[PDB]
């Protein structure tokens, strides 16, 4: 409350670890799914029922421009690619198996980085 805080978690190198950890997204061998925008005009559906579009090339141009204010901005943008993907793709398909493995690698990383 006012005048009365918990003590400052250092927080000055959390851009270049998002950056780290969004580089190994990057070039994991499954992350081809999520590289670029699901194209709105070639693939039918995809504008009406995912309101919210999120891939790796938004969240690094986003990184890069200082449009997250913190750590956890930047996680629900990651989060939201999967979710996105779970909600548009079967389990049981290359994209949905991607979607599945690449959320896994991503939430380890996050917990080995900074819990």
């Amino acid at each position: 409350s006012m005048s009365v805080k918990k003590p400052k978690r250092d927080d000055s190198k959390d851009l270049a670890l998002c950056s780290m950890i969004l580089t190994e997204m990057e070039t994991h061998e499954d992350a081809w799914p999520f590289l670029l925008p699901v194209n709105l005009k070639l693939v039918p559906g995809y504008k009406k029922v995912i309101k919210k579009p999120m891939d790796f090339s938004t969240i690094r141009e986003k990184l890069s421009s200082g449009q997250y204010p913190n750590l956890e901005t930047f996680a629900l943008d990651v989060r939201l690619v999967f979710d996105n993907c779970e909600t548009f793709n079967e389990d049981d398909s290359d994209i949905g198996r991607a979607g599945h493995n690449m959320r896994k690698y991503f939430e380890k990383k996050w917990t080995d980085t900074f819990k």
